[PDB]
């Protein structure tokens, strides 16, 4: 029932799981030593949201740099959305990027998802 609220730092992104709205948001860089210490709780929150109802879940991402381990973590998150989508769950995603920076990783992630995935400049 509670929200997920991880304050951002230099090396880890600010993360907001809004439970009432069904929004999961992430902002900043991710290069922690231990990505699953950071992301495990985010993965559980998504599972709990998905187990609970039929309510839509949307991701709104403003991520910049992602280390190897955080890529694997994000894909584990995408996999849960994919599997929920396959079962008829409304899931959507928006990947925001500044174009003075082309968004090749996001396209690689988009290629692995059947649900709506927008890459926005």
């Amino acid at each position: 029932m509670s929200d997920l609220h991880i304050p951002g730092t230099q090396s880890t992104p600010a993360i907001q799981g809004d439970w009432q709205a069904g929004r999961l948001s992430m902002q900043g860089d991710s290069y922690p030593e231990n990505s699953y210490e950071l992301f495990g709780q985010v993965i559980d929150w998504v599972e709990r949201f998905l187990a609970d109802g039929q309510r839509p879940l949307e991701l709104d991402l403003r991520l910049l740099y992602l280390n190897t381990s955080s890529i694997k973590a994000m894909m584990d998150i995408l996999d849960l959305l994919e599997e929920a989508h396959q079962g008829g769950r409304p899931v959507s995603l928006r990947w925001h990027y500044d174009r003075r920076n082309v968004a090749e990783l996001a396209e690689e992630f988009r290629e692995d998802c059947s649900f709506p995935f927008a890459i926005q400049a």
